[PDB]
């Protein structure tokens, strides 16, 4: 059973404002991604502090990336708080609308993309490399759900069948065919060091066979 939704027409401007502008300081996608799973860890650590059972759905607070050339997928996997059925409709957790708004009167006043951050919807940056992004999402107040969008003006939302997961969520990035860089383990590792370095949590960079 799976449902089709529409993107609010000024969330469907800024992922077409990613997919089609020359910019070619895409990495940044995995800044952003990163930056997204450590808010959602904190998230769930805050809560944790009054309530310890918050993590039954798992104590371990960490973020895996994990490349897979067979599939020309990353995977950006998070044990934060997840996002209910209702948060990935709503524009996955985001004030998207808003943050669209602000951010394209900063791209006016002299802003570039890699911004995109500083107005609370940089999880679209996905579509500077990703042809379809799927994100798996597990809330303690929820079941599991898998959203799924190739862009074009929709996205689906669907009981997840997969593994279970505990808590947390999975970036699940189907990569453009000229954009597989960013699954050999150096260009990962550079872009971690440049950019994420001081990120509060442990990140394991999974190898392949
Ligand atoms: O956990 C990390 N830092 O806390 C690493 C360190 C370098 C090699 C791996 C990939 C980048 C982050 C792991």
């Amino acid at each position: 059973e799976v449902e089709t939704f529409a993107f609010q027409a000024e969330i469907a401007q800024l992922m077409s404002l990613i997919i089609n502008t020359f910019y070619s300081n895409k990495e940044i996608f995995l800044r952003e991604l990163i930056s997204n799973s450590s808010d959602a860890l904190d998230k769930i650590r805050y809560e944790s502090l009054t309530d310890p059972s918050k993590l039954d759905s798992g104590k371990e607070l960490h973020i895996n990336l994990i490349p897979n050339k067979q599939d020309r997928t990353l995977t950006i996997v998070d044990t934060g708080i997840g996002m209910t059925k209702a948060d990935l409709i709503n524009n996955l957790g985001t004030i998207a609308k808003s943050g669209t708004k602000a951010f394209m009167e900063a791209l006016q006043a002299g802003a570039d993309i890699s911004m995109i951050g500083q107005f609370g919807v940089g999880f679209y940056s996905a579509y500077l490399v990703a042809e379809k992004v799927t994100v798996i999402t597990k809330h303690n107040d929820d079941e599991q759900y898998a959203w799924e969008s190739s862009a074009g003006g929709s996205f689906t939302v669907r009981t997840d069948t997969g593994e279970p997961m505990g808590r947390g969520t999975k970036v699940i990035l189907h990569l453009k065919e000229d954009q597989t860089e960013y699954l050999e383990e150096r260009r990962i590792k550079e872009i971690v060091k440049k950019h994420s370095q001081f990120i509060g949590y442990p990140i394991t960079l999974f190898v392949e066979k």
